[PDB]
């Protein structure tokens, strides 16, 4: 079976975004993308269709090297304007017709463990057109709800706004989809889950399957920072051995080889370091992600925060509130950041006492 | 030749420090400010000084008798039993500067500055009236009482407690030179010498006034209690520029006591001084802060602009700015941002303190 991927322009976590895709940012040392393409070829799945619709040449170079290295093929289905979440399917569906199979369709924003066999299993015991993945939260009120009935699964209703308690369990971002339901899917910019699950909702044929644990959407800052957290716990308890152990390392940390780390600085819980980035000493980071090149100097204080591409944090720095620097920003000496998301190539000579945007 | 000190209490301003020990007992630059005005005033060659104190202080009691015993000049302590104000201990004590017909001086505690003590007695002699007033300059004439001044004999024909008209540049500088008729006019009953004596002495125009160069602060706020810190380092930088402590870590003029103990790898900025068994930990930035004595600084912390008191522990990664005055024996955890916090005495503090507030 094949798989579609979902193209343009995360509008959220936008100091990432800016300088390289939303799929191509790094979470825990590698981008996610390819930890959904790990999981796909390690389900099975002979080759997935990635659909792009913002021009990503850096996206056709390392998916290329990604082909070469692990073994799938992989097609690139390219829109000229955004044709939103449905549109990226009927751009692509000559070649999800040509076998009448049923093949998953993933957000990327998403990250968990991926039961992809299970919820082929779960398609092959219910039987009908497309099925769902759902998952739990403890805020009902920020995301759209959908009705299960016990030992079917199946959607009733499918309700997008909130506030009324008809239901705990929120979309997680994977759908498996009969060609049919492509059949249906429809060229003109429409989005998925905006209309061509509510009459397969309506219609009943949409079924749901839920998740053990350990699921986060990291379409926002704060949301990678906890997805990020969650990331860490899940490495925790299946592969303890690869989260970085020392005297001043506390908690779960991920390390990679090329990144250092100066003596006498306490590397908090939950903290992923990028590779080749430079941590001098007195530096005290608790949930942060370090990306590639960062440098931190020394007697710094981070917690909470996403330091971007070949940046400079300089000495005495505290950051603290989900300040997310883009890439290559040089913050002076001796100041304090609290929610200042900034923009790529700016240097910072003032302190950000409440959460604003510099540009 | 005789001089008064008021150092009678509590300096409302200034309040975490005042609390656990007297205004005028509390260490401006590794020492007390009233040791600064006592030891400038026993290189003037007055014999003896009268220290008049409404509240108790058994503590500057002792340490007086023993600073007694130290510079050979005796003191005689008026004591009140309820607060007299300013004019009020020059009345109680007005026998013991009537006893000879000699000029005084008396001195505010809070005045920091550079004491023309024998300038001041010539133009006293000189221009031969009653009293004698010492002037400055500052910046900002809407805070504080100006005095008008002719050229070249220095004479105040008015006195204004209330700014904002620009009669005049110069105010008070604390520091005055009395004749025993002013205190013949004084009263026992609690009023302040500036607020009416001065003001009729003005009045009739027996009043004189004399300009230092420089160098003078009040430091009764928290601060203006940096301020002239900063402004004592200058002025201690150009006249004794070995006892400031040289290092390869060290930024500007720095005092630092023997007792006080830094740490490797650390950068003390600029206007910094730090009492008698401070100690400073690895990777400690502190610029234009004050360290009062036993209090240790834990490592990687930050500050700026701050007076730490009395036996404190600031602990690991913490951020003070913007004159967060500690009191004694105040514990800080590890980690936090203090910005603004008048921190009482005998506190813990695990909370940051985004803006300036009191902590109690
Ligand atoms: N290829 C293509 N991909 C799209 C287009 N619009 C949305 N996508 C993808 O749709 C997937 C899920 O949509 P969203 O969760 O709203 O993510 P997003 O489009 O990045 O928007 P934000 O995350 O809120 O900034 C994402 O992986 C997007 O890359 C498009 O027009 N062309
Ligand atoms: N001994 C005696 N000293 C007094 C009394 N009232 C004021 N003083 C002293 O008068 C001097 C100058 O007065 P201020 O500049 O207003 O200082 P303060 O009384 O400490 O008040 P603040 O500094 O505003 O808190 C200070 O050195 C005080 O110690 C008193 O009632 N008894």
């Amino acid at each position: 079976m094949k798989a579609l991927i979902l193209g343009g322009y995360g509008t959220r976590l936008r100091p990432l975004t800016l300088s390289t895709p939303k799929p191509l940012v790094d979470f825990c040392n590698k981008p996610i993308l390819l930890h959904q393409v790990e999981a796909l070829a390690a389900a099975g799945v002979d080759h997935v269709i990635l659909a792009v619709s913002y021009m990503s040449q850096v996206l056709e170079k390392e998916m290329k090297a990604q082909e070469q290295r692990l073994g799938i093929r992989i097609s690139m289905s390219h829109e000229e304007e955004p044709l939103g979440t449905a549109g990226p399917l009927a751009l692509a569906r000559d070649l999800l017709s040509e076998t009448a199979d049923p093949f998953f369709v993933l957000n990327s924003d998403v990250i968990c463990d991926f039961p992809f066999q299970a919820m082929v299993q779960f398609h092959r015991h219910h039987g009908q057109e497309g099925s769902i993945l759902v998952t739990k939260v403890e805020e009902p009120s920020k995301y759209g709800v959908v009705v299960c009935e016990a030992d079917t699964g199946r959607i009733h209703r499918f309700v997008e706004k909130p506030q009324v308690f008809v239901s705990n369990k929120i979309n997680a971002g994977m759908y498996i989809l009969s060609p049919a339901v492509l059949q249906r899917i429809q060229l003109q910019p429409t989005s998925i889950e905006k209309e061509v699950f509510p009459i397969m909702a309506k219609e009943g044929q949409l079924y749901a399957m839920e998740l053990q644990g350990f699921w986060m959407d990291i379409g926002q800052p704060k949301d990678f920072l906890t997805g990020m957290c969650l990331f860490l716990q899940s490495l925790r308890q299946k592969q303890p051995e690869r989260l970085c152990s020392g005297p001043g390392i506390v908690g779960n940390v991920l390390v990679d080889p090329s990144a250092r780390i100066g003596q006498n600085c306490s590397i908090g819980p939950n903290v992923s370091l990028g590779p080749g980035v430079v941590v001098e000493d007195g530096v005290c980071i608790r949930r942060c992600t370090v990306l590639r090149d960062a440098r931190i100097r020394s007697h710094s204080w981070l917690e909470s925060c996403i330091v971007g591409w070949r940046c400079r944090v300089g000495q005495w720095v505290r950051m603290e509130n989900v300040t997310v620097l883009g890439e290559d920003v040089i913050v002076n000496d001796e100041l304090y950041l609290n929610g200042a998301s900034v923009l790529p190539h700016k240097s910072i000579g003032e302190s950000v006492p409440e959460p604003r945007i510099i540009m």
